């Protein structure tokens, strides 16, 4: 699989909202939210999905009233 | 599925994943490590919540590396699973 760290979300963003956003690019297996819900760890089934989602969403303001979201690839070891 | 995630930030520049395992293995069985290079951050997983809490308490806001300011460790909430 692959994994992403997503930050600069609006405070209070729901895991459901993250799932909907990231499900367009792959099969989301798990989401961990970080308090106060302005960042999240997103796990995908396929290696390719994190790369495609990052290309789609990184540095874009996908939420109203808020700046661009940051999407970082989590490099496994 | 399941398990606890720590988001670790303000690592010294050039900190490797092997160094991170060494540091976090003091508090339990590290399950996985991901590096957020080129940023000085990482993600550390433990299967046990109590290991993650103890690690977070021991390391958050602690200058654990020489000649470097305090490392940050944030425990994520329990995950949602979609499988």
């Amino acid at each position: 699989g692959s994994m992403l760290y997503v930050s600069n979300l609006p405070v209070g963003t729901s895991s459901s909202a993250i799932h909907a956003l990231f499900s367009a690019y792959g099969n989301v297996k798990d989401i961990w939210m970080l308090s106060p819900d302005n960042s999240a760890i997103v796990s995908y089934e396929s290696l390719s999905s994190a790369i495609v989602a990052r290309d789609a969403l990184h540095n874009r303001p996908v939420f109203e009233n808020h700046g661009p979201v940051q999407v970082m690839l989590a490099k496994p070891s």
